[PDB]
């Protein structure tokens, strides 16, 4: 029983008193508002907020029964009696309070009948969450396959076909309940912590993830290498194994990046010597060398670390002394028993803990550690009575991650201000995304059913904040003999999710060069397609730093008049051009692909599709998994380099897929140095842009460059520009006003700047792009 007792105005914020207590509404934007309940009282801060202290002019109109607080595009409707508020963009009505908060810390909301409602981040439940309820409570499941209701990286957040984002801005052991129990209730519960939602609007689904992402953070661009070939297993045991590893890349022609380190590098068991954070020079004699003779080949090292350092370690009685332990009430360094053994858990929101973990990631750093794997912040065990600087185990359990990352990302700002930090974790908050966590799916067994599971757990991430979510390529847990036609087909689609890093369990190779002669001769060529496809990767990850449009996209987000597509986890875009279907089940001929009305081709076969709806049936093979090509595409590659620090962009070869259904097509290709985390700010960047305008009788190209450069950024770049599906009747092309004839023989045996391949329906246009505005003109 609650209701309005009076309201004030304080820094663009108003405070409502009810007969229970006081509530603080800050517009965060126009599209984004932070409803702090309990607003009198001392609360832990935000932790999903990019900007906690912002708050921007709204207006404020009073009526009888009612108030209303507008930013924009989002207006606050504050019924008076019984209190509730509701959420409208403009007029239409998208979430409505029920009991609303009720003091444990509870939060009732009505679903509308047939509004959908993804969320919670990692569960494997289906994409429609609706009629499910699962805790928040970031927690291991090792090994798991086809069904989950709880793992490594929950999110206590939502996202409704409505096209609203609400947040629980709380870090506390909680639950979520999707019209579960109540058909129209959706309900959040946390045992303690921050009485505070979030709700954000948009016009679409990419507008929505703009607005989400403006308040929460955007991801900073990460490295061009973490675009790469990543060489993982748990674990490699010695400095004779990773530099026989990264010697396998080189002999068996694989592209290389980056080799990361599991926790043999600091002990030679996986029992008793986690929190050594250091070398064990028994089995890693000569370190510095073996990184700078990998840095000299263009191969970067990534060494895990995790938040537990035991009472066996090299690094106990000084952690002690330091303070660095999260402590019991009593006021000692809580120990407790892990499967690693006994000992206590670094608290990252202490200032003793921060400086001393802070320091050892700054040492090992600058004996050139490149990037850092975090493994267990969920934290994989954390008793109740264990005390951090700013609350309890179970007030702060899901916030842990999200603070090490916070910590580790200002760590390595604050030692190398000119590059990007590499920070890979199992476990975060809403907003982790600006501290440039990339996320991987945890434990995932080596079956079918992991594999089956990465496209739902991908899109339910990347759709509140996590661009760079992938899977252990080949799957990690258990198993006793590789499951060849699996693992193929699991780093098949790791070409067409974010971050290429196969890892496993050592009895099984995760790496591709230790496969069969057959694995490797379908997988050597796709790994090279990964590094020719960098251009395209790259613009897509700026594209997710701009605007946090995620790199993998949902079918629904072809239609949003369609929320029947919302359950569709088997097909999903790959940047804004590519229709991928992984296939996750043994011995597939053939699959069914929900494509939208439009003309397709074929990635690999260059065959043409149209359909008006009705699905499209594409037969498959060992060597591939269908791959469709929107029609107006422009899909760009550069020579394949082993390792991105050889990247260059001085030779492109651009292919646009022509078909007169899409009269105007725009494409960007981004180019920056791959490693200044201030390129974009600075402006200091090469935009191309590709626009086609088809008509009867007309094919005209504009393409041009902005930004002020960078440093090596070629002048001139030699292009191949190849036209899929071109008319047989286009007779003359005009480069700039200069007049060149097509020939139509011999195209591929001549250097011939213009020709018709009438075979393959290809006209291949080769020419300068240089720093001023192209014009290729095709006419019949
Ligand atoms: C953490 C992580 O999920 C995995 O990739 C890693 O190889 C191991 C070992 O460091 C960790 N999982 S555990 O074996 O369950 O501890
Ligand atoms: O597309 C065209 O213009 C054609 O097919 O000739």
């Amino acid at each position: 029983a609650v209701f309005y007792k009076e309201h004030k105005l304080r820094n663009d914020g108003l405070v409502i008193t009810t007969n229970q207590g006081n509530i603080r509404l800050q517009f965060k934007s126009e599209a984004a508002i932070e409803v702090l309940y309990r607003a009198d009282s001392k609360q832990l801060p935000s932790f999903a907020l990019a900007q906690p202290e912002s708050a921007i002019k709204a207006q404020l109109t009073e009526t009888e029964n009612h108030l209303q607080f507008s930013g924009g595009t989002l207006t606050a409707r504050i019924q008076k009696r019984p209190f509730a508020i509701s959420y409208y963009r403009d007029s239409e009505l998208l979430l409505a309070e029920e009991s609303g908060f009720q003091v444990k810390i509870n939060f009732r909301f009505y679903l509308s009948p047939g509004e959908k409602i993804l969320g919670g981040g990692q569960r494997i439940l289906g994409m429609d969450r609706r009629g499910q309820r699962f805790p928040l409570y970031n927690r291991a499941h090792y090994g798991y396959s086809d069904h989950s209701g709880q793992m490594y990286f929950g999110l206590p957040a939502i996202m409704s076909s409505k096209q609203y984002i609400l947040v629980f801005d709380n870090s506390a052991s909680g639950a979520m309940d999707i019209g579960k129990t109540e058909s129209d209730i959706l309900q959040l519960e946390a045992k303690s912590g921050r009485s505070a939602y979030i709700l954000v609007a948009g016009n679409s689904y990419p507008s929505l993830i703009e607005n989400f992402t403006q308040v929460t953070g955007r991801q900073p661009l990460p490295p061009r290498w973490a675009l790469g070939s990543f060489a993982s297993r748990f674990g490699y045991r010695s400095e004779a194994e990773t530099r026989a590893t990264v010697q396998k890349y080189k002999t068996e022609d694989f592209p290389l990046d980056t080799i990361v380190l599991d926790l043999y590098w600091f002990g030679k068991d996986i029992k008793g010597h986690m929190g050594n954070l250091d070398w064990d020079k028994e089995n890693f004699p000569t370190p510095l060398d073996m990184m700078a003779d990998f840095k000299q080949q263009g191969v970067k090292t990534v060494l895990i670390t995790e938040p537990f350092v035991l009472t066996s370690s090299k690094r106990w009685d000084d952690a002690v002394k330091a303070k660095a332990l999260a402590k019991d009430p009593q006021g000692q360094p809580k120990a407790f028993e892990l499967y690693f053994g006994n000992g206590g858990i670094i608290d990252v929101f202490s200032k003793e803990g921060s400086r001393w973990f802070s320091s050892i990631y700054k040492d090992l750093s600058k004996q050139g550690v490149a990037g850092w794997w975090g493994d267990l912040g969920e934290p994989e065990m954390h008793p109740e009575d264990t005390q951090h600087a700013i609350g309890d185990a179970d007030t702060v359990h899901n916030a842990y991650g999200h603070r090490w990352a916070e910590m580790l990302y200002q760590q390595q700002l604050d030692q190398f201000p000119e590059l990007r930090p590499f920070i890979m974790m199992r476990a975060g908050f809403v907003g982790s995304q600006r501290y440039g966590m990339i996320p991987w799916t945890g434990d995932v067994s080596r079956t079918w059913g992991g594999l089956a599971s990465q496209v739902e757990l991908a899109l339910q991430m990347s759709l509140l904040g996590f661009g760079y979510i992938h899977s252990d390529l080949g799957g990690f847990a258990d198993g006793e003999t590789l499951d060849k036609e699996m693992y193929i087909r699991w780093l098949q689609y790791g070409v067409f999710q974010p971050v290429y890093r196969p890892h496993g369990q050592d009895h099984i190779p995760s790496e591709p060069v230790f496969q069969d002669e057959e694995t490797k001769a379908i997988l050597r060529p796709l790994v090279k397609l990964r590094y020719r496809m960098l251009p395209y990767i790259y613009t897509a990850a700026y594209q997710n730093t701009l605007t946090g449009m995620p790199l993998m996209r949902p079918l629904f987000f072809s239609d949003e008049k369609n929320p029947a597509l919302i359950d569709n986890k088997t097909s999903y875009f790959w940047g804004d051009s590519l229709l991928v279907t992984p296939i996750t089940q043994a011995g597939v001929e053939s699959v069914s692909i929900p494509a939208p009305k439009g003309v397709w081709f074929d990635f690999w076969k260059d065959t043409r599709y149209q359909t008006d709806g009705a699905p499209l049936t594409l037969p498959t093979d060992l060597h591939t998994i269908p791959v469709l090509v929107k029609a107006g595409a422009f899909m760009p590659y550069v020579p394949a380099v082993s390792t991105t620090e050889d990247y260059r962009s001085d030779s492109l070869e651009i292919h646009y897929y022509a078909d007169a259904s899409v009269p105007l097509a725009q494409g960007e290709i981004f180019e920056d140095d791959g490693k200044d985390p201030n390129s974009i700010k600075r402006n200091q960047f090469d935009l191309l842009t590709l626009q086609a305008t088809h008509t009867d009788n007309q094919l005209h190209f504009q393409l041009a460059r902005t930004g002020k450069g960078y440093r090596g950024m070629p002048e001139r770049r030699a292009t191949t520009l190849v036209i899929h599906n071109a008319s047989d009747q286009y007779q003359h092309l005009d480069i700039n006003g200069k007049t060149i004839a097509i020939a139509q023989a011999d195209c591929a045996s001549t250097p011939a700047l213009a020709c018709y391949d009438q075979e393959r329906r290809q006209l291949q246009l080769v020419f300068t792009w240089g720093r001023e505005a192209l014009n290729l003109r095709l006419h019949k």
